[PDB]
């Protein structure tokens, strides 16, 4: 395959000192692991068990996330990547990092969030709510962008909001990664339905616009009240899914472009498939969500190129976003 590069914040991480990004060499400033008691679990990764707990120093609501005792290396990659982001906005903001005495692995402390008053965005939203929010999660994707770090786990339950304070966080940075031009990623990432085609077909040198696709499913999934939008049984039939809406002559025309070596199962099962117009996914029960600007913007970031998506900051200044106070 013929190599590929962000078209922004291309070289973010070469100019910065390698202390930025060489997270192996990362030291960890420990806290105190009896400030915090836990309240009850809220849920567990493959990687990770979540709680809800209280600061008892000052009674503060909190989340922590206890890390599983796997590789080493993707434990000091979230640390680092938490701290360098910390402050961004909407990004989850890590207060602390203890040992806990159970597991014996570092506990992650996040702080200006919790369980009670922030939910994962499972919500049935007003147009204004979903223009409002998409807004909302583009600004913490352009500063983990602009920082050289893509997310790479795009996803509903991965958007923390507080509705009656109209507050959101991008959580779970356990499979962000930092960006350098011409480097080799692994395509496991993301969740099947929010993965994109650069995963599903094997090419490895993505970048930031992984997000942006992933995105852009969050987006169909909600105006169109389909959930999820790409609705694959597995990584094979999610690209035949994906090719029964966008057609599959610009996916082979994306294949032909980065000279990928396709799956010779693909050839047997994609077909010929023609792109649909979105008018074709509109009902009566969910025209209310659908407007010019929202079709043209769900065009532009569901694009097989990934060098051709909308970029979170191009994003922002879409006119889906104009009727947003910003």
């Amino acid at each position: 395959p013929v190599p590929s590069r962000a078209r922004v914040y291309t070289d973010v991480n070469t100019h910065r000192p390698s202390e930025y990004w060489d997270y192996e060499s990362h030291v960890v400033e420990w806290g105190n692991q009896d400030d915090y008691q836990l309240v009850r679990k809220l849920g567990r990764g493959k990687y990770s068990e979540v709680f809800e707990a209280i600061n008892i120093t000052n009674n503060e609501k909190v989340v922590v996330k206890i890390l599983k005792p796997v590789k080493k290396k993707k434990i000091k990659r979230e640390i680092k990547i938490l701290e360098n982001l910390r402050g961004g906005p909407n990004i989850i903001t890590l207060a602390d990092i203890v040992k806990d005495p159970v597991s014996r692995t570092p506990a992650l402390v996040f702080e200006h969030v919790n369980n009670t008053d922030f939910k994962q965005l499972y919500q049935t939203l007003t147009d204004y709510d979903i223009r409002f929010y998409m807004y909302e999660i583009l600004k913490a994707l352009d500063y983990c962008h602009s920082m050289g770090i893509m997310h790479r786990d795009v996803k509903p339950h991965n958007v923390m909001i507080d509705h009656e304070h109209r507050k959101l966080r991008l959580i779970d940075w356990g499979l962000a990664e930092f960006y350098h031009p011409g480097q080799e990623y692994n395509v496991r990432v993301a969740s099947r339905y929010f993965k994109g085609p650069e995963l599903l077909v094997d090419y490895q040198m993505y970048d930031y616009s992984l997000d942006m696709w992933s995105l852009g499913c969050m987006l169909a999934s909600m105006i169109f009240r389909k959930e999820p939008f790409f609705h694959g049984h597995d990584n094979y039939d999610q690209l035949v899914r994906i090719a029964k809406v966008l057609g599959t002559e610009d996916l082979y025309d994306y294949i032909d472009k980065y000279n990928i070596e396709l799956d010779p199962r693909f050839n047997d099962i994609l077909g010929r498939h023609s792109r649909k117009r979105w008018e074709r996914f509109v009902h009566s029960e969910n025209q209310h969500l659908v407007s010019p600007e929202a079709l043209d913007f769900l065009d532009k970031l569901l694009r097989y190129d990934h060098q051709s998506r909308l970029t979170a900051r191009e994003a922002m200044e879409h006119p889906y976003f104009y009727t947003v106070v910003k």
